[PDB]
């Protein structure tokens, strides 16, 4: 078995192998890079997303959220209170305020240190799930625009034709800014583009261990589980690496530089923070391997949980029995 300790790897694949994305996707499992929940991907030299990023502070950002943290700085949920629309001009210039900005610090160690330590007591400004792009139409190689969509793959693998589409998504970090614990919707796989900015740091608990990472979680956050039989589903949730370690859960971690892709592989829960100013893209996908974890992921139906109109086919045809219980989830 290729990869059994489960540590995160790192590829650095050719221009030449960079072309075939299934094909490359496939060949990094090949190498076991799926056992630990997460790969990072270093495009090749001679790629770029597009020309520059001169021109993006235009870009609407409708909904800005402030993180605001409950808890001990090691154990805590974050809520979300809504702002008022800011360019991502105006954002960039709120993440570098003195308020805002990143502080002094030796390295990522030290760095990662201070956010651990002090997270809770502050609340960032996080700009998410804008959909658009910033790759140019005209990059051909793993443009995140142009990737085969998720309805095609079920249709391909399983012959159902389904309404729905996925399109990719924007995020605009800041300093502190937190996603927390949470595997992908309908157990999915997601790929992620660091475009431009500071780094962000992620945690990974491998698939085959994903059940340790729920069991803590339901004892670390009792009132949630009694609520929600699957309230990670919620992403509201953190608890540092320290907690992690002390009650023995599996884990690895490593920092995202702009320029720099990562996949998360189906039921790899992850979590992590921003360093500073950043862009990143990301977007769902799927391969065949996807379809027997689509059809085993929980779902909450407790109905704090966001519902993209395109999960709607995904339940329905690979969770049948589910299906009306979750669609009660509906509104
Ligand atoms: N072990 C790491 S980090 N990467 C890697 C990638 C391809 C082939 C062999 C090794
Ligand atoms: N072709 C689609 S829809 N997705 C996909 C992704 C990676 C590997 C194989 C297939
Ligand atoms: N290196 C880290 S992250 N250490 C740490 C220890 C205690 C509390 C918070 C962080
Ligand atoms: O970058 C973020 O804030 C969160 N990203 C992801 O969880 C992802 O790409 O799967
Ligand atoms: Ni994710
Ligand atoms: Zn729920």
């Amino acid at each position: 078995a290729q990869n059994p300790n489960c540590n995160i790897m790192i590829f650095h694949p050719t221009k030449e192998e960079f072309n075939d994305f299934d094909k490359y996707i496939a060949y990094m499992e090949s190498q076991g890079a799926h056992r630990a929940g997460l790969a990072k991907i270093i495009p090749p030299k001679e790629w770029k997303a597009r020309e520059t990023y001169d021109n993006i502070s235009e870009i609407l950002i409708a909904t800005p959220l402030q993180q605001v943290a409950s808890g001990r700085a090691g154990v805590f949920t974050q809520y979300h209170k809504k702002k008022k629309a800011m360019t991502v001009g105006e954002y960039r210039h709120l993440a570098n305020s003195k308020k805002y900005q990143t502080p002094p610090h030796q390295n990522f160690e030290d760095l990662e240190r201070k956010y651990w330590k002090n997270r809770i007591y502050n609340s960032p400004i996080y700009g998410a799930d804008i959909s658009g792009s910033l790759f140019d139409e005209n990059t051909k190689q793993w443009n995140l625009g142009h990737l085969g969509t998720i309805q095609d793959l079920l249709e391909k693998e399983c012959g159902v034709v389904i309404e729905g589409v996925n399109t990719p998504y924007l995020y605009f970090g800041m300093w502190k800014t937190t996603f927390a614990w949470h595997t992908e919707d309908m157990d999915l796989y997601s790929i992620n583009y660091l475009h431009l900015g500071e780094p962000k740091t992620w945690y990974v608990v491998p698939p085959e261990h994903g059940q340790r990472l729920e069991r803590l979680a339901r004892e670390l956050f009792p009132g949630s589980s009694r609520g929600c039989g699957a309230f990670l589903r919620h992403k509201v949730a953190l608890i540092s690496p320290t907690v992690l370690k002390e009650n023995g859960i599996p884990f690895n971690r490593i920092t995202q530089e702009a320029g720099e892709f990562m996949v998360t592989f189906p039921y790899g829960y992850h979590a992590g923070f921003n360093h500073g100013f950043n862009c990143a893209e990301a977007i769902n996908f799927a391969t065949p391997r996807w379809i027997d974890y689509g059809k085993m992921a929980s779902q909450c139906s407790c109905g704090e949980a966001r519902v993209t109109f395109s999960m709607d086919a995904f339940v329905r045809i690979l969770q049948p029995e589910r299906y009306d219980l979750w669609k009660r989830g509906q509104d």
